[PDB]
């Protein structure tokens, strides 16, 4: 039921999530290349390993949360002679390239591989509200669905190795692009002496109204059919000097707002002016 | 529902204001550059001036909504010798500064000032939940109130004229920032033949939850703690380069992500590197 599991990589995730397969029943085995990271780890079952290959023989499912990719994929050859057999599943972040790198490696070690994109901080490890994506052969993933759901939730997005960063990546370029805007409004509100506790209220409920409108963009983005509902791109254009010049007659820095200033414009030039926002899409495709 | 309101200008959203009026009682003149806009309106009641001034003239509330603060200025500047006595309010859109100019140009000719922002659609005009922002004197708000509702939810926001721009379009820059990043992370995911529309469901679901990292940034900007929420903009910016690589694999710009990787790394510099996300607001201020 509980099926041995090996953590290579006691860092702060290394240590949570080798917690959480304690915590959930699963014999864990783990290692670090420095000591001194597990005796509280140890002190609950976990045994120790000293050899990263004595670590990876230990388990059927080999859970890599390392650095970089630079050194999961070092760390990774020393442990090749023994790694046929066992599932690779790199909590390591990376780009979707790596990931897929490493399929074709571990595949010719006759090791199966999953990627994962860790959706939480250490802290959540093992408690509700934690994600984690997962990509790889269907196959690998619904045995090793309930042993990863020590974790927290598992969500896989597909066969290409690379889904699970890629997921990763575009959900923290939306995260980014919220907060940015979040952060320019705040700006904003600050020069004029308004506090920023109490505009946040505001903006949350229109952030989430706000959010209903994407399964229409969705819609647009898939079928091709860029037609507008009450705000074409050349309107919001428009609005969108009024807010460059807000912040240049209040003292905010305009740099969060000129790239989308300029995909805005540049779709009025490529002839979406009385289109949807869904046309900005492939304007940010160059290839 | 019984003031009597003088509405300028008979466009998309003109003719919504002026149709909730006399959905309302209001006693409604109507004005329009262009004449034939009206049937529907004179036929509910409305009645229709050929001179601005007229229109004004008939009027204690004067609703503007014309197409810029160009228009709108040219316009109102016609009416000047009938506007004292009367009580403006500019339902269009505009700069903070702008507002403020107006207000004291309708204080140097006789009239009261509220400065507007539609955050609606003419279609949800009149209907229950259609928001618009007011600001100017506060007594003058709410004498008026009672006519704003007829569009909807009349919210005031201060005494500044300014005040009601400013929120509308700080809540712009919010809403633009969060369609960036799903609009960058949608070409991602495009990149690769993943389908927006199942994407959709992910994205909402994760970005509704950023939503709650808000308040707590909100009360580092006000208090001057930017204390680390866990994750901060030191290791933000470690993994804003996966980012940046996996949107190069996949042929999708970068335009709407190097403002944040730059704001991240300046903060890295100024020494904010284990502070969090609020800390970056300050650094906005042009310098
Ligand atoms: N921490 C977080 O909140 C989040 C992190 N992640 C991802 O998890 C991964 C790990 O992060 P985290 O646990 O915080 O990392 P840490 O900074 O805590 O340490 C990284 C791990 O790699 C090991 N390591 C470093 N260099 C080498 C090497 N040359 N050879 C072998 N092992 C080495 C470290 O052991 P040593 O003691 O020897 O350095 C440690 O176990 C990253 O890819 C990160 O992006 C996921 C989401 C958020
Ligand atoms: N529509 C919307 O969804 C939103 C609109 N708003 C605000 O409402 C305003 C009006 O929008 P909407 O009704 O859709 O716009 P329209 O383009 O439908 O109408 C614009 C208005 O401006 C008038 N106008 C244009 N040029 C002149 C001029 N030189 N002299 C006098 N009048 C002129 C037009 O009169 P004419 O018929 O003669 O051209 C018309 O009444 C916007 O500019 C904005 O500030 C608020 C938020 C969103």
């Amino acid at each position: 039921a509980r099926r041995p599991v090996t953590v290579l990589g006691l860092g702060a995730m290394g240590r949570a999530l080798a917690g959480a397969l304690v915590a959930a029943g699963h014999p864990t085995t783990v290692w670090n290349r420095t000591p001194g990271r597990a005796a509280a780890l140890t002190a609950a079952g976990a045994t120790e390993a000293g050899t990263a290959a004595e670590a990876v023989a230990a388990g059927d499912l080999v859970v890599v949360c390392l650095l970089d990719d630079e050194v999961t994929r070092q760390v990774l050859a020393l442990v090749a002679p023994v790694l046929a057999g066992r599932t690779l599943v790199n909590l390591t972040n990376g780009t979707p390239e790596q990931a897929r790198r490493l399929a074709e490696w571990a595949t010719s070690h006759g090791a199966d591989h999953l990627d994962g994109g860790i959706m939480a901080v250490p802290a959540m490890i093992g408690q509700p509200g934690a994600l984690i994506l997962y990509s790889g052969p269907e196959d690998v993933f619904r045995a090793g669905r309930e042993t990863l759901a020590a974790f927290g939730a598992a969500h896989w997005l597909g066969a290409d190795p690379g889904a699970a960063a890629l997921h990763d990546l575009a959900l923290l370029a939306a995260m980014y692009g919220m907060f940015g805007g979040y952060l320019h409004a705040v700006a904003m509100i600050r020069a004029a002496g308004v506090p920023a506790t109490g505009f946040t209220p505001l903006a949350t409920d229109w952030l989430t109204a706000m959010l209903g409108a994407l399964p229409a963009l969705a819609r647009g983005v898939d079928s091709g059919d860029h037609a507008a509902d009450g705000s074409a791109v050349g309107m919001q254009a428009a609005a969108f000097g009024n807010l460059l010049a807000a912040s240049r007659e209040g003292g905010v820095s305009t740099s969060l707002l000129e790239p989308v200033r300029r995909l805005l414009d540049d779709a009025v030039r490529a002839g979406h002016g009385a289109d949807g926002l869904s046309a900005l899409v492939d304007l940010l495709r160059q290839s």
